[PDB]
């Protein structure tokens, strides 16, 4: 890029979007600076009253010719090379059961400062969802765990805490043929490898109370040890359940109904860590667009809901090159992305303070 000379340095951010959500007329003035050499942006954002939706919806929207590329990808930079011209990015944001965000900013050189100015229109959302309703957290650690896990983890909780006191006594006498036989306690195995003596051989209920008290509590939790900790422990529950299950049938040929509904739970608690694992996903996909010149994206993001839940937000996006100069079309390649949003003591308007942290990757 002959336009790559210009992010070489740290550069003035100024941004400012006029919006209308719901017939909700705002404005937003933000102000930082870009370091293309580390990929870092630090802005400020003034709702110039008060902003009807909340800050996160808005941070995509609110400049992706600061991504740091690394020297083998120089040539795929799109972002600088229509630089100082500038280029136009439209989007598409549909909230999942809500409404939709309809954008177009330019992104182009003012004298010494890149300025993206942004018109944005949000159209048939609903006055008590997620996005009008302020019902998403900012930057929380503690929060709720969403109904669904919490249902897993009681219900799992409720038959763990019945097995005890079936055999540390509808119609389950079923039930207590199956716990009491060897593979009630320790899943069967723990008497192998550590002997019968060992505090580690109790009823597998107990490893029940243990293992959903730890699902629900780390189900409350926004950071990532929680969520790789929920998926180990509902793998090895998986595995314990699957053993289990293999021996109710055909070996013991008994039909219990808690152990077929905990089976279900456990399936259910091991779709859901699976998910919260593989969906922390900030990659923003890229590929070229020849016959405007340009380039088009895809990507999804999920905001945190204060229930516990998550909003879902598909992002459609296309960039057009502002001058006649020439501009890089890159192969498929992929941004990588870091959000880091907080607070500033010293300001009493609706505000956020962003902290961005942005490089590519893939090709
Ligand atoms: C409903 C329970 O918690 C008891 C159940 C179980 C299932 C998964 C993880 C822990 C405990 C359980 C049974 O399936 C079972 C099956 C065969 C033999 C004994 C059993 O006792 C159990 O602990």
């Amino acid at each position: 890029s002959k336009g790559e000379e210009l992010f070489t340095g740290v550069v003035p951010i100024l941004v400012e979007l006029d919006g209308d959500v719901n017939g909700h007329k705002f404005s937003v003035r933000g102000e930082g600076e870009g370091d293309a050499t580390n990929g870092k942006l630090t802005l400020k954002f003034i709702c110039t009253g008060k902003l009807p939706v909340p800050w996160p919806t808005l941070v995509t929207t609110l400049v992706q010719c600061f991504s740091r590329y690394p020297d083998h990808m120089k040539r795929h930079d799109f972002f600088k090379s229509a630089m100082p011209e500038g280029y136009v990015q439209e989007r598409t944001i549909s909230f999942k059961d809500d409404g939709t965000y309809k954008t177009r900013a330019e992104v182009k050189f003012e004298g010494d400062t890149l300025v993206n100015r942004i018109e944005l229109k949000g159209i048939d959302f609903k006055e008590d969802g997620n996005i009008l309703g302020h019902k998403l957290e900012y930057n929380s650690t503690w929060g709720s765990p969403g109904w669904v896990r919490l249902a897993l983890c009681l219900t799992g909780l409720v038959l763990s805490l019945y097995a005890l006191h079936v055999k540390a006594a509808g119609t389950a006498i079923s039930c207590s043929r199956v716990f009491s036989s060897r593979w009630g306690r320790g899943f069967g195995l723990v008497e192998h490898v550590l002997g019968q003596d060992s505090i580690l051989n109790q009823s597998n209920s107990i490893f029940g109370c243990i293992f959903y008290t730890l699902q629900l509590l780390l189900g409350c939790l926004r950071t990532r040890w929680a969520s790789v900790l929920m998926l180990l422990s509902s793998l090895v529950s998986l595995a314990g359940s699957v053993y289990l299950a293999w021996i109710l049938f055909f070996v013991l040929y008994d039909f219990c109904i808690v152990c077929i509904t905990t089976y279900a739970i456990n399936v259910s608690l091991m779709w859901l860590s699976f998910r919260k694992v593989q969906e922390n996903s900030h990659n923003v996909y890229i590929t070229a667009d020849k016959q405007k010149n340009g380039i088009k994206a895809n990507f999804k993001i999920r905001h945190n809901v204060e229930d516990g839940s998550v909003q879902l937000a598909d992002h459609y996006q296309q960039n057009t090159p502002i001058g006649d100069g020439p501009v890089l079309l890159p192969d498929n390649h992929y941004l990588s992305t870091q959000s880091v949003l907080s607070k500033d003591p010293n300001e009493k308007r609706d505000h956020m303070v962003l902290l961005e942290f942005v490089t590519a990757a893939g090709i």
